């Protein structure tokens, strides 16, 4: 007694298989998943005929397909992706003010604010798996995209996460080759040092949330033991992300694109998203509120950019 099924690593290229209904999937394919569910220890049902099963990339055809689709050789990746998808397919993805959000479940507030942010900044993903899942997420079906983020970041469903680190890992799998930043550091004692940064380093800054303040100059400790002024000379990027240790901060309508708020103690707090549109909207998973100004413990602020050159001489 047999059925025909298909095996895959990318859910695009299918491989025809005939399975024995008296043996487990595990006995025939090794670790096997059906829409994220682990079916390794399960025997084929009638209802399985014609269905697609994920298997591990254990031969050269599957390794080429999996590497071209996911751009990772981590042998646990597909198992972690499937384990996460079994949960994320049960999350809800409401449209909030025209953006795909996530209804709160499993400590996912960092993923909701990351997903909302990605829909507001120009970013192209390198791995086809992320490109395809991101397109589906923007259309409202974000389960695959959320499970890929989890898998790529080595996070499990239910784990508390960091928005900044999550964005940094996603930026590392994105095309930021065009991104350039020139900084100047001026110490009235030591003199001045210019630095040029590329890629992820060109779009992320830690120590101030204010892009305006970064342009005017921020005070930092100099290696000589005094204080220096660091300021932005030149920026070439479609956005910048400014971060700082969480502190009470006032967001003003029309001065930024979006921001992350973190409330609570070390590690086990909660994120909300603030987006500047016609007014300020606070998106907290499924929840939406508005205000003319917003003051809270802000961690990350995103700004639109294209090309900036300082007037500072
Ligand atoms: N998501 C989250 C939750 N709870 C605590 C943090 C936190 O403090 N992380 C950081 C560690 C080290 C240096 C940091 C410097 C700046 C900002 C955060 C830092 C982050
Ligand atoms: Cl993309
Ligand atoms: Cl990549
Ligand atoms: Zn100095």
């Amino acid at each position: 007694r047999t059925i025909k099924v298909f095996t895959t690593v990318d859910n695009i290229n299918l491989h025809t298989q005939v399975v024995d209904m008296s043996m487990t999937y595990g006995q025939q394919f090794g670790p096997t998943y059906l829409d994220g569910a682990d079916v390794t220890k399960i025997k084929p049902h009638n209802s399985h005929e014609g269905k697609t099963f994920y298997v591990l990339p254990n031969d050269d055809t599957l390794r080429v397909e999996a590497f071209e689709y996911y751009h990772t050789t981590d042998p646990s990746f597909l198992g972690r992706y499937m384990s996460a998808l079994n949960h994320t397919k049960k999350w809800k993805y409401p449209q909030v003010n025209g953006l795909t959000s996530i209804k709160w479940a499993d400590n996912n507030s960092y993923l909701a604010t990351a997903l909302l942010t990605l829909q507001q900044i120009e970013l192209k993903f390198n791995p086809p798996a992320l490109q395809d899942a991101y397109y589906r997420a923007r259309a409202g079906e974000a389960a695959n995209f959320c499970a890929l983020i989890l898998a790529y970041c080595n996070k499990t469903v239910g784990e508390l996460g960091d928005v900044r680190e999550t964005m940094s890992y996603l930026f590392q799998h994105a095309n930021l080759d065009s991104c350039k930043r020139v900084l100047n550091v001026v110490c009235k004692t030591c003199g001045q040092q210019q630095t040029t940064l590329k890629g992820v380093e060109a779009v992320m800054y830690m120590g101030t949330l204010s892009y305006e303040q970064f342009k005017k100059g921020v005070q930092i400790p100099c290696t000589c033991g005094k204080q220096a002024t660091k300021y932005l000379v030149q920026q070439e990027s479609p956005f910048v992300m400014m971060s700082a240790p969480p502190a009470q901060y006032e967001l003003k309508h029309g001065t930024f694109t979006c921001a992350s708020e973190y409330t609570g103690n070390y590690q086990c707090g909660h994120y909300k998203h603030i987006t500047s549109k016609e007014t300020l909207y606070c998106i907290d998973g499924a929840l939406l509120t508005k205000s003319s100004e917003y003051k809270g413990p802000i961690t990350d602020v995103f700004y639109k950019e294209n090309s900036y050159t300082t007037t500072i001489k």
